[PDB]
Formats: structure tokens, sequence, C-alpha cells
């Protein structure tokens, strides 16, 4: 099932969806593993989070031009931290229109990250305003409430049973919620539980640092969170 590429490690999910993994040593944490998404929507694909580095990031690139050999018509990423945006000028040599939340790309700078291109914002319930978001096709993008960090979104696949949690949601037999450096603790489990009620459909919940997991993955994230109170 896992198809390693050069240094990179990518999962068929679904029939349009595949999961990309990349590794960056962490000293102090090991080879940290982080995963996003490539989409097949008709003619054209959507990624979902850079890799870590932008030699990652075109290296991903390249595994699509082999793999599926459509244009990738954009990317969205999910938050200001390396394993999310730290390829984004790999993206933007390749000609990728790029999007992230309004506060990622302000946070970007100091973050050491590349803001996007676009900027998304979203609306008092956390659904993205679709202007923001123009030709998404699938992807549906909701903002949880701060978790992980104050930031950070999410994305539904319209059509698969599969919805990416980012770093926000770790999986059912995590021991701890990882990197709380920029999170939200008071917030956090509200907006687990927001992510799970935004796309009750999802029984693959996608995340940044574990496998695909069930739903199990939201509740035990959540379970854990009501603890940060
Ligand atoms: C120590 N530290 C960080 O400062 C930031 C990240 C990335 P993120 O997972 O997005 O928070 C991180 C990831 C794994 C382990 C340690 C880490
Ligand atoms: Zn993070
Ligand atoms: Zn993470």
């Amino acid at each position: 099932g896992d198809q390693r590429f050069g240094d990179l490690v990518f999962r068929q999910l679904a029939p349009n969806v595949w999961q990309h993994t990349s590794y960056l040593d962490m000293p102090g944490f090991g080879a940290v593993a982080s995963n996003g998404l490539i989409v097949r929507d008709g003619g054209r694909v959507l990624v979902v989070d850079t890799a870590w580095t932008d030699d990652q990031t075109a290296q991903i690139l390249n595994w699509i031009k082999q793999e599926i050999n459509l244009p990738v018509a954009l990317a969205v990423v999910t938050h200001a931290h390396q394993d999310k945006m730290g390829g984004m000028d790999a993206l933007h040599a390749a000609g990728i229109a790029t999007y992230a939340n309004a506060l990622s790309n302000q946070l970007a700078p100091q973050e050491g990250m590349v803001a996007a291109q676009h900027s998304l914002t979203f609306a008092a319930n956390g659904w993205v305003e679709p202007a923001t978001a123009p030709n998404f096709g699938p992807l549906k993008v909701f903002y949880p409430g701060p978790g992980h960090t104050s930031d950070n979104i999410t994305v539904g696949i319209d059509g698969t049973d599969i919805a990416f949690g980012g770093c926000l949601i770790k999986d059912s037999k995590a021991k701890s919620l990882g990197n709380l450096g920029d999170a939200d603790t008071e917030h956090y489990a509200a907006s687990a539980r927001a992510f799970g009620a935004a796309f009750p459909k999802a029984s693959m919940i996608v995340m940044s640092h574990s496998a695909p997991d069930s739903r199990a993955a939201i509740t035990h994230t959540a379970r854990m969170a009501d603890k940060l109170r």
C-alpha cells in the first residue's frame, strides 16, 4: 500500500485521494513524519499541506507528475508551522496558486514561513467564506476554533468518507497532544469536537502525525484535551 518515492511515502486512500508523508529530523524528537493530501478532481490535482521542506515539496510535485500527470490547480495549507507550510516556495516556483487562513499568512513571516498567495476568511460558524476559496472542487474548508494553533484549519473531501484534521487531531491510541507550544489549551477540546460535527459522515480521519484512523481519533483527542482545562 505504501509507496516509497525518494525520501517520501505515498499511500492511496480512495480512488482520487492519496496521503503524502515527509520526514524531518527533530533534534530531541527523532525523524518526525508529517502527512498531507493529494486529490484528483477531474482534470486537475489539489494539494493539502506542503512537506517540511522545499526540496521534499518539489518531490511531491514530481510524484504527481509521474503518477497522475495532471496540473496542480491549487494548494491549501492548514497552519503556519514548518510541517504544513515549509515548502511554500516550491509551490510558488511551480506556478501553483496557494491558499491559507488569513491568520496563517499573517503569522508566516514570524514563524519563518513564506505566506501563501491568497487568504481564506471564515464565517462566525467556522465555514470558509466561499468567495475566498474559489475553484476548491470537493475540498470543504472549516475553521474549528483554536486548538493545536489559533490558526489551524481542517478540510473535508466531498464525495469521499475522508476528513483531514491536520495537527488538531491525534490517533485513537495517542498518548499526548504533541507540540502544544502554540496551542490554545482552553479551547482545544471544543475545537476537536467542532471538527467532528462539521464532517459527520467522515469515517476516515486523516491527520498530520499518524496513519488514518476511525472517528475514535476525534473522540479520543477531545477527551484528552478535556484534561488541559
Ligand atoms: C518541537 N516541535 C515544534 O516546535 C514544532 C513542530 C511541528 P507541529 O507538529 O506542527 O507542531 C513539532 C513537531 C513534532 C515534534 C516537535 C515539534
Ligand atoms: Zn503545528
Ligand atoms: Zn504537527
